[PDB]
């Protein structure tokens, strides 16, 4: 059967919050069967734990935030993206501050740290949300859709009226294309005028060319350029994969975004969860006949 997984070993990492500019210590801990992903603010007494679930999403403007009372965890989507892509079911994520560290702007450092520690298969069936009906949400020119699909896949389109925008569409079937190789290294990005404005509103305090593609009116200012010709849309897919993991189970289906972001992705999640006719929970007694597959642990 397809079994739940956690970490084989605890993983420690250090970085800065994109928005806060704060130094943060991250610890990823193994977790029991059916824990899910749970963020832990260990700088607080008592410790505040927020399950990484749709119902615990806050503001959503700058990034994906988990909230419980007046406590938040900012910018969860790249780490959730990394765990989603390695099929981690159960893990405690401990943080010494309000924000997940941005690392290089991509999921790559998180996927490396996780795969170094290795995965542990657990004696319990992995549960899948299978998309049964199309579920779409729109607002203005943005749209986000679930479509039934015997596998897992993400299609995304963006349309910046900007000299840098290279391919603005991409589609990845993750049963036949490597999340690790093709998506995980895709870095977040910021336009210079936006960055200047957010800096002035005491936002983007951790930002640098070390953790973001910085774009002026014409070009990438990052000296060493891009990791993929289509890095911007690839990063949009990475963000979506992170947000999709707030469903609390792995997806069998296809996601399609058209200029979508954290707010519309969240509306899609709530709309899916609410329309119980559109999805079922499945398990797989036989991996060999399953529509999705996983790397050896
Ligand atoms: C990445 C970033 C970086 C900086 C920054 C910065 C910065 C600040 C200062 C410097 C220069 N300094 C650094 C210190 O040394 C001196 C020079 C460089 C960069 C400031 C803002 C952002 C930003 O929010 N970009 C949003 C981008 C990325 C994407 N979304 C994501 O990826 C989601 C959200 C979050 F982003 C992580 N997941 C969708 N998207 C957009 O559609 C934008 C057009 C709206
Ligand atoms: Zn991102």
């Amino acid at each position: 059967m397809i079994k739940q997984r956690t970490l084989k070993n605890i993983i420690r990492a250090t970085g800065v919050g994109l928005h806060s500019g704060e130094k943060v210590y991250l610890t990823l801990k193994p977790a029991p069967v059916d824990t899910g992903i749970v963020f832990s603010r260990t700088d607080l007494d008592p410790v505040v734990e927020i399950p990484a679930r749709a119902e615990n999403v806050g503001e959503t403007t700058m990034s994906t935030t988990l909230v419980k009372g007046d406590v938040k965890v900012d910018t969860v989507e790249h780490l959730l993206s990394a765990m989603a892509g390695l099929g981690i079911d159960n893990a405690y994520v401990e943080l010494s501050a309000s924000e997940v560290p941005i690392m290089d702007g991509s999921a790559g450092p998180f996927v490396f740290l996780i795969q170094s520690a290795g995965l542990q298969e657990q004696e319990a069936a992995k549960k899948f949300i299978r998309i049964k009906r199309e579920v779409s949400v729109e607002e203005g020119d943005k749209r986000a859709v679930f479509v039934p699909f015997d596998g897992f896949k993400v299609s995304f389109e963006i349309d910046f009226d900007h000299p840098v925008f290279r391919t603005q569409q991409a589609s990845v079937d993750f049963s036949s294309t490597s999340f690790v190789k093709e998506v995980s290294r895709a870095r977040t990005f910021g336009f210079m005028r936006d960055i200047e404005y957010l800096r002035s509103q005491n936002l983007a305090l951790g930002g640098s060319v070390e953790n973001a593609i910085v774009v002026d009116e014409n070009r990438v200012l990052n000296e060493d350029g891009l990791r993929y010709e289509d890095e911007f849309v690839k990063h949009k897919i990475l963000d979506a994969i992170g947000d999709l993991y707030l469903l609390g189970n792995s997806l069998i289906g296809e996601f399609r975004g058209f200029k979508s972001g954290h707010a519309l992705n969240n509306q899609l999640l709530r709309t899916l969860i609410a329309d119980k006719d559109a999805w079922e929970v499945v398990t797989f007694e036989d991996a060999r006949t399953a529509p999705i597959s996983y790397m050896r642990p």
